[PDB]
């Protein structure tokens, strides 16, 4: 008897979620249909019919809770002693805190649909209720004394929240009132009403791609933690700043990005100790039903991958919308981990002003029909419940009239109305950190020649790429900034040339040499910080993730790196989305780096581009900088204006990978204590050699590495008719510098623009066009050398790729 | 009391367990790890309990509590609490020779040749004898094909031991083959029956190939009439999909694929998963990779069951893969194997694996392989004498020489028009309804009006549409149309699906075209879904769809042009390039609502510039009609041309409703697709080309704005001519109609979109090179270069939109 006792409290503790009355439309009729003396019997020793009591109140009422998949025993304890407890029915007062925030809900909705034209689509009206659980988790993340709350949600209910829950003036809102409204980002501050603390609240700026944000909050999220020396890379660990990350059913299950930002949640490099999660779920996707939208039983199902527990809510119970969002917020700060909250709704109206939902979804549509809203459905129950006088719902009614006046009138009176060179010795620095080991820290054998060599580059020169670009966040570090950088593998680098971080033989420690450069040679703190991790296997929200940092701290600079610039497709909608236009579209900005290793060297199509040709396509005045450096000091310089220029600006770069190791690509100290960023470079011969410029009649115009194999054919032939110019930048052009250094070769007859990639990639399309129509006195008549063009970035063979890269170097000696 | 304890016992063992079953071959985490002969409800504890830790706590860890179908938790449970029959000498004598002819492969590869360091399976080779348990259990239930999709890892050692291709065709001209496509036929060793096994092409990119496995599949199913479109449910086609443990974890593409697990539209009766799980990614560690215990976490999205396999125990291996493949056909989903292993080398011939993660390394380096693991096991256990055990590894050292001997020696060595009838016939079925049937009041009129446009003319977009798909499917092509709200059409236009107001029953009046007059089937078919909140997996899987099926009219249907950048690895990776890179082909369709009308950056856009910038010769067709017939013609030229070529189509929005925007009966009955128009008081008017100075080029709804501009000014010196097919450039037609104005003195190319996007950026280089005597001087008018496809304002669009007709007429 005992044993069916304890299975039976299993069952309602696994599957009693099965059970629960969570849809207010109660679609599905199969859902409920499909001894006596044992209930007086004893079995803490209590009644049979006590704990059924308890089993039935907390797993099949109106909240579905999924928890026994957690593998963390100390996390289902938690739940189930919160969940299976007798609990005290709200006092008069918060149902009426509960009904004044439906009452508002209610009347913005009302008010939005009637005074403005094309506002269905964004309608919040079935859903109401995410008004007072919005509230309810931020009013919780106060009562635990945190700092912010960051919010990221789509459009349905979005100037809802920025009047209810953000608290902007109606006037704010309303201001010019045409849709880009639905983008923009928002910052408030929420003040308890029967507590005394206050909360910063705010929403990020999103494009229309559901869930593209998602790991774009988390990446800002963190940014402010680390800011506020909280979370992860913090001395308190209550990471202070919560994500509220809101999302429709069909877009939750369908969008990839979702797992991709979850699999983020626990991440040293990462976590935002537990994002709270609220799906708007109203159980239709535009004109698609749920079966044809998912293939698991709930929406949320994809937050089993994280053991995250799942609370299912009935969206026409309040009471129970906003004790679940409380939960949340406790259970996240007790694990730091994410919890996600289902809200069962439904869509009032079509799913746009010519929509008639019946169309396609008749039966949900005729018991829609019939539905009274949330707040009359809340203030009646109310009533009925003895819990309100008529008196107190004559009160209720005459505070939404109220509301509903108030937005009328408000919104009708407002209608009535630098150098980047460092001195040797930080040079030197930067070398000696990298002997400047722990006490009985073991080297790895193979890595400690790399430690030798960068001290022996810091005082003797020939300094290679990979340290180049240390001596360039080191110094940035040393002089107060916080540098964060991250990709796969990025703390070793994929070409096992950066050694970020190096690691214990023996004990697997990290030690990371750079961090040294973060305190003074006096021992003070220079409030610089280098912050490198590995990342996930992701592009899509790693990518999002680095946008996201650099708009959360500003002063930050913060790079990822592609393991090849060929997986960067992978983020297309966050480079289109974000990092292209979120200036332009929203005054976001952002001054993100992205690293693109690039470069035909015979390794594929997918090893040999990171698309120059579609970041080209993307730019326009302003909006990012794209680099592909030849040089280690000029890459240095890149870097340190980018982060000390005072413009917060993405900046492309396209990388080096075998370059990394050519022996001809290492520059001298003074390149570094005495120069700038070089946008156009010339031959050495020209600049500090015996080269005669007169006697160039052919001018080749490149950038990157195939300049090397350039210059080798030059000397090998003794070509002195023939001259390299390097386009470093390319974009903005440099159209000035380029001037000027094409009129010192007064004999040029011919010009070539000379590149690896096939003719209808690379930089061609764009400069092929651009550059006869700004500078057509230099280059009117403008020939392209390149690779034929292809569907592909490359050939799929090393043999191929041999043969083509000799056509380039023979036609431009030709 | 006592009883109390032993079913929580139970309960935590089933729930549990697999925290604590030896799961790691190199038992890298440490702190993974009497009353019994009391008789329960009537068997002994301890013989409850040796059934409870050799099913969850032995070298397989059960993860299926999660699932909440009742019946598919006593399934597992049923086969997995019992005591098993250990296999037969014959069965592990067979394992044995699959590791050997794994290991013999490996040694080959490593030592013949240089660069092979990072595809080694070397640690990982009982996923041969585990992949040979799969297949050979699909030939066992009779099925047709068992079809796999995998990245590089052991590609070539699955070629050779699995698909069964032979050394000379796999060593030939020998990177490439780590990517293409492959057939091969598996004979059971034990059993008398054979399947097909193949393996579909793939880029580098990681999991990127998972929603196109599953589109091929569901396309073979289709054919052979099996699984969701079939009359049996025995979905005889089976993926197969390999991933590694950082990639399965980290890329949303995996999650989006399964998703797609039970859908109707996208179902292929559940994927075998393998996951090689060799507990690092790169340099990268699994804390590093992931956020859940195990890299499988996901599979839970879906209720799946998982199986955490010891990679060292390769009949414990064989075993999951046997029982996964019954799960799988018993319920018609997707069932995950998580093989824990190693990878005994550097992820490339450069790395010194240690420099990153010493600790494994260093106890990798202790590790002898699985088979000589297994074979050591056999001779202990006492399951093969030590003449069997000396004829196993002349079996290995047999293996090896031949397949360097092998090598060795290798070394040495048509009109699209239709009739008026058939137009006829596509608009009385919109009127044919089944008997009963109550269509919504806002329909009928569209039902209505398409007959009515089949006998009279004045035919929309949104019927031209129909008028070719129906079409085809009369003719007996396999039509299958998918995308968000697709059935009903994101802009009310199309209702290929039409809803009972009363019942909620689906009619599709375009399936009463794969019925003849006379009764006989057509061959053909109409298959429309609304597609799930997806890019990435649903363009992967109609790719995958025309890959399976090259005879299926295949197309996919974006929201907005604007969401196609989610589904951005599949353009670059598969359709741009699949052709070039692997000789594979593909028919697909993308139809990308795209047009300026002030609807924002997210709803205006296609990037016509990013599909132009793609293309090279023969790649694919890039097109933007004008005209419902011209689409119509389109669409059946692309269906009937005998070439597999994907088609990039920008589609209309406010333009399907646009009342200039309709073609004539005799568009569709005495016409063919024309890649340039010129304006029709020319070719059937009383206009004179003679009379035009300027000239006007354009693509897309802009045409009937400049011509309504035209028309009110009256402006006989200004023509404008339409430029339907993008790419490849219709070079002789555009030569040709241009010599027909000759007193022209000036020519702009006119757009909608900024300067840097839609067609100007590649057209204002092309043009004046490939037909310079023509397009010398062409000049732009377009809206000014911009970060994004549009401004966010729509009283900006408007400005833009009249300064873009100002300047063509000024
Ligand atoms: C990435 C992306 N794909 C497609 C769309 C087009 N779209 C807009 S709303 C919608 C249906 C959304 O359903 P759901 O996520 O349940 O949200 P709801 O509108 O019901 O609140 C779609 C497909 C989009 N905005 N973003
Ligand atoms: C989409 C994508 N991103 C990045 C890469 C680069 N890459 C190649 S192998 C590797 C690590 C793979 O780890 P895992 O998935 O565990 O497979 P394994 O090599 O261990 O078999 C990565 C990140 C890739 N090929 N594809
Ligand atoms: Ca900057
Ligand atoms: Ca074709
Ligand atoms: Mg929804
Ligand atoms: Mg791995």
């Amino acid at each position: 008897k005992n044993a069916r006792v304890i299975e039976l409290i299993a069952a309602y503790r696994n599957r009693g979620h099965l059970m629960a009355d969570i849809d207010p439309l109660r679609l599905d009729n199969t859902r409920f249909r499909s001894t006596l003396w044992d209930l007086d019997r004893e079995f803490q020793r209590k009644k049979l019919r006590d704990i059924l009591s308890v089993l039935r109140d907390a797993y099949c009422r109106h909240v579905g809770v999924e928890y026994t998949h957690i593998l963390e025993p100390e996390q289902q304890r938690w739940i189930q002693e919160r969940v299976e407890t007798k609990h005290d029915k709200p006092t008069v007062a918060e149902q009426k805190y509960i009904l004044s925030k439906l009452n508002a809900a209610e009347a913005f909705e009302t008010f939005l649909q009637t005074k403005y034209v094309g506002q269905k689509r964004f309608s919040l009206e079935g859903a109401e209720t995410v008004i007072p659980m919005m509230d309810a988790v931020i009013d919780q993340c106060a009562e635990h004394g945190l700092d912010e709350v960051v919010i990221a949600m789509p459009h349905r209910g979005r100037l809802n929240v920025l009047a209810n829950i953000v608290g902007k003036p109606y006037s704010q809102i309303f201001s010019e009132f045409e849709d880009v409204k639905y983008h923009l980002g928002a910052t408030g501050t929420y003040i308890q009403m029967f507590g005394d603390n206050d909360i910063e609240v705010s929403l990020t700026a999103n494009p229309s791609h559901l869930e593209a944000v998602d790991p774009v909050l988390e990446g800002l999220v963190r940014a402010k933690q680390d800011l506020l020396d909280t979370g992860e890379e913090g001395s308190d660990n209550r990471f202070s700043v919560v994500p509220l990350m809101l999302h429709g059913d069909a877009a939750f299950a369908g969008q990839g990005v979702v797992a991709e930002t979850l699999n983020l949640a626990l991440l040293r490099g990462y976590r935002t100790g537990g994002t709270i999660h609220i799906v708007v779920n109203n159980q239709i996707g535009f004109t698609t039903a749920p079966t044809d939208s998912r293939s698991s039983e709930y929406c949320t199902d994809v937050a089993k991958m994280i053991g995250a527990p799942i609370f299912h809510v009935n969206g026409d119970d309040p009471e129970a919308c906003a004790w679940v969002a409380r939960l949340a917020v406790d259970f996240r700060q007790a694990f730091k981990k994410d919890v996600v909250i289902d809200m069962l709704c439904y869509r009032r109206r079509g799913h746009n002003e010519g929509d008639d939902p019946s169309m396609t979804q008749p039966y949900m549509y005729d018991v829609i029909d019939t539905k009274r809203g949330s707040r009359k459905a809340y203030t009646e129950a109310l009533i009925g419940r003895g819990d309100i006088s008529m008196k107190e719902a004559e009160d209720a009614l005459r505070d939404y009239q109220g509301q509903l006046e108030r937005v009328f009138n408000e919104v009708r009176e407002l209608e009535k109305h630098l150098a980047t060179a460092v001195d040797k010795a930080m040079l030197q620095r930067i070398g000696d950190a990298h002997l400047a080991l722990p006490e009985g820290f073991t080297v790895h054998p193979r890595v400690r020649p790399v430690l030798e060599k960068r001290r022996e580059m810091a005082y003797e020169g020939r300094i290679d790429w990979a340290f180049a670009e240390l001596l360039a966040l080191g110094s940035l570090i040393a002089e107060g900034k916080l540098v964060r950088l991250s990709g796969q593998d990025t703390q070793r680098g994929t070409f096992t040339q950066r050694h970020a971080v190096i690691v214990d033989r023996k004990t697997g420690e990290e030690f990371t040499p750079l961090q040294l450069l973060a305190t003074n040679p006096d021992g003070t703190p220079t409030g610089g910080k280098f912050l490198v991790y590995n990342s996930a296997l992701s592009e899509f929200a790693a990518v999002g993730f680095e946008y996201g940092y650099s708009v959360g701290n500003p002063d930050a600079m913060v790079l990822w790196e592609a393991q090849f610039g060929d997986f960067v497709n992978g983020a297309q909608s966050i480079i289109d989305e974000f990092i292209s236009s979120g200036e332009a579209k929203w005054g976001q900005l952002s001054d993100v780096v992205l690293l693109l290793p690039h470069g035909h060297e015979g390794q594929g199509p997918d090893h040999t581009s990171g698309r120059i040709e579609r970041f080209l396509q993307l730019w326009a005045e302003g909006s990012m900088t794209i680099a592909m450096p030849s040089t280690p000091a000029n890459y240095f310089h890149l870097l340190r204006r980018h982060g000390k220029d005072g413009i917060q600006r993405p900046l492309i770069v396209f990388t080096p990978k075998s370059m990394l190791r050519n022996k001809a690509a290492v520059s001298d100290i003074r390149d570094f204590t005495e120069s700038k960023f070089r946008s156009v470079l010339e031959e050495p011969m020209y600049t500090d050699g015996e080269g005669d410029r007169n006697k160039v009649t052919r001018l080749l115009l490149t950038s990157g590495k195939i300049y090397y194999e350039l210059a080798a054919r030059k000397a090998k032939e003794n070509r002195e008719d023939v001259a390299i110019v390097r386009i470093e930048q390319l974009a903005p052009l440099p159209r000035r510098r380029l001037a000027e250094t094409l009129d010192r070769y007064p004999n040029v007859k011919e010009k070539f623009w000379v590149q690896e990639e096939p003719a209808n990639q690379g930089a061609w399309p764009s400069f092929g066009l651009t550059l006869p129509e700004i500078l057509p006195d230099h280059f009117t008549g403008l020939k392209r050398i390149s690779r034929r063009a292809m569907s592909a970035p490359s050939s799929g063979s090393s043999k191929v790729h041999a043969v083509e890269q000799q056509e380039i170097l023979d036609t431009a000696f030709g």
